[PDB]
């Protein structure tokens, strides 16, 4: 059976599709330790999000699947007879899934502990991290988009993906030849407008951008939307994401009935203040739980967010040179080989990133048996699974094939990067795999991958749902 296993698996990676390009295939059985398949194992590669991988197992052996996070709101004082506090400090503490709503809840925790007025200034402290928003090597023409997010220890994270860092635009067209109306969501009064964007004919060609142009904070729609057009709608990211968790914040107070008289800016606790009164608090739910919107969509700032997070835990310093060390050396102290793997950041968007597909592998091993390998195994997607929460980036592929339902695997692409690596289970042992394709020259060559994955699940002894 494993003889043509092989011919099966070379003659898929004989695609047209990977035409220049190198690809690291290996395959494992994860009972006997037997390799059943190896191509440029040794290979140094980049990962895309497959770096998300060595990320989530090193937060859970550093940070703890019972780990979670902490905002809390900070007066020098508590509030009078009169209810006044001078400056009060939102305060986070690297929450990853922080909502709207959160904020709101704090909001009126500030209330019922008796203020009123907030004579002074507030202040959105993020100081926990350090104030490096972005990694060195990630474009800048990416910088609008919610993958590529600042990196914040106070973020607000949007919807139940949690996508931190980043404000909902909405543009609905009017009458044909009047301005398009831009919803800036959250970051309404915060965001700058340049509103350009016409409404067209109906039936015209849509032709609508909304951008941030590079280090402003301003939000920039140029182009047409059609009169009979839907609304379009996109999560495009701001500047200083502490500075609008701060102003939605303010706003949250005042809904509340907590007036606010100062200003709103960025700012940590003084120090300077002997016992700082904590008027309102929030707890994430833990790792374990953050872990599945996390991995499952495959969220860039949840993943540079951990690194911080490890950088704090294991140091005290919330950064990216000390949370990448600390990212290494859980790996180190979890049995996984590192020669291979050079580490840039915890999310894959860095082009900077090495990994082997046989590190992967390693570390697929290694996970499998770790105390938190069903908490590990649960945050991956799922093969052709319908629902977002558990097919993730896989719930449209490879639905009716073997590999539905069966085949865990973390998927990561970028230009001319693409990978898949996960698990397949079955009545013929439980396999890891790597696929790591890099140097190809058009589409992400996913299909490839797709029927390497369903061969797998086949030779594991499955068969597609019908
Ligand atoms: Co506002
Ligand atoms: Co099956």
């Amino acid at each position: 059976r494993l003889t043509e296993l092989r011919e099966d698996i070379d003659a898929i990676l004989e695609d047209p599709a990977l035409e220049g390009a190198v690809s690291g295939v290996v395959v494992v059985d994860t009972a006997t330790g037997e390799e059943l398949y190896s191509r440029d194992g040794g290979e140094q590669l980049l990962p895309a999000s497959n770096m998300k991988l060595f990320t989530a197992a090193a937060a859970l052996e550093v940070l703890g699947a019972d780990h979670s996070f902490g905002t809390e709101v900070a007066a020098e004082s508590a509030p009078g007879r009169r209810g006044e506090v001078q400056d009060l400090y939102l305060v986070g503490r690297g929450d990853p899934t922080l909502s709207a709503e959160d904020l709101d809840a704090m909001a009126a925790e500030v209330a019922a502990s008796g203020v009123r007025t907030v004579r002074g200034d507030l202040y959105a402290d993020d100081t926990w991290f350090d104030s490096e928003r972005l990694v060195d090597d990630w474009w800048p023409e990416d910088e609008p988009y919610a993958y590529s997010a600042q990196i914040s220890a106070l973020t607000v994270a949007h919807g139940e993906r949690f996508d931190t860092g980043v404000t909902e635009v909405s543009v609905t067209p009017a009458a044909e030849g009047e301005p398009a109306d831009v919803d800036l969501g959250a970051a309404e009064g915060y965001a700058e407008l340049d509103n350009r964007a016409v409404t067209g004919a109906a039936g015209s060609a849509n032709t609508l951008v909304i951008d941030r142009p590079v280090g402003t904070n301003t939000i920039a729609v140029t182009g047409s939307l059609p009169a009979d057009a839907a609304p379009v709608t996109a999560l495009r990211t701001v500047d200083e994401p502490a500075a609008l968790a701060g102003h939605l914040f303010e706003e949250a107070l005042e809904s509340n009935g907590v007036t606010v008289k100062g200003d709103v800016g960025l700012g940590g606790v003084p120090a300077d203040w002997q016992d700082a009164e904590v008027l309102a608090d929030h707890t994430s739910a833990e790792l374990s739980e953050i872990l599945v919107p996390f991995m499952k969509f495959s969220n860039n700032g949840h993943a540079e967010m951990l690194v911080k997070s490890i950088g704090q835990e294991t140091a005290g310093a919330g950064t990216w040179d000390a949370g990448l060390v600390g990212v290494e050396e859980a790996l180190s102290g979890l049995g996984v080989d590192t020669a291979g793997l050079v580490l840039n950041d915890g999310s894959g968007l860095s082009r900077g990133n090495l990994v082997t597909a046989d590190t992967v592998v390693d570390l697929l091993g290694q996970a499998g048996s770790a105390p938190w390998a069903q908490t590990w195994s649960a945050s991956l997607p799922v093969a052709g699974e319908s629902d977002p929460f558990v097919g993730g980036t896989l719930a449209n592929r490879m639905r009716g094939t073997a590999a539905e339902g069966v085949v865990e695997a973390k998927t990561g692409t970028m230009s001319g990067v693409s990978a898949l690596s996960g698990y397949v289970p079955g009545p013929e042992g439980e396999l890891a795999f790597s696929i790591v394709n890099n140097g190809h020259s058009g589409p992400a060559p996913l299909a490839v991958q797709d029927a390497i994955a369903v061969r797998l699940a086949e030779y594991a002894g499955h068969q597609a749902p019908e």
